[PDB]
């Protein structure tokens, strides 16, 4: 994890939970869109405007891409479920590293 | 797949989609309960009362147990997501066999 990103890992994890919660009650077809919108807003708010989107935090964008790649083979009905499970582990791994690094 | 269960595979798949849809909008903490309740009702209705619960259809109960076992190592936030992804593949496999068997 790039030293420059360490300071915001805790915020990423918090924002992620917020976004996951937001998409939890959204209809199946709206989960990805709601998740992203919620994730971006939580990140923007929690980082004080340092980032406007998760796509702009290097390590996170990398994890999101990998989480999406995990959905390619998954059936439509569960692509989001597969995505969330994958991303949850990735972010939790970042959080663990951040906690022992600082 | 036991010959006796073949006749209801299509109904299991349909009922599953109904239950997944039902739990899709339920709050995270209510997904498992809502899924099960919806699944049981859809099965009872679709099989004309032949079964009152998914736990009573041998092959399905087996798949549900395995799907749950897949959640043990998953974090709480995603246990249902992991469960649904696992069960979706299991049921789809049954459906594929049923379609070529009849
Ligand atoms: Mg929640
Ligand atoms: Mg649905």
């Amino acid at each position: 994890i790039p030293a420059g990103e360490l300071q915001i890992i805790d915020k990423i994890d918090a924002a992620f939970k917020v976004a996951a919660t937001a998409a939890a009650t959204a209809p199946a077809d709206d989960k990805f869109t709601v998740f992203e919108a919620a994730f971006n807003k939580a990140i923007k708010e929690t980082t004080g405007g340092a980032y406007d989107t998760y796509k702009c935090i290097p390590s996170l964008e990398a994890a999101v891409k990998q989480a999406y790649a995990a959905t390619v083979a998954a059936a439509p009905q569960v692509k989001y479920a597969v995505f969330e499970a994958a991303l949850t582990k990735a972010i939790t791994a970042m959080s663990e590293v951040q906690k022992v690094s600082q």
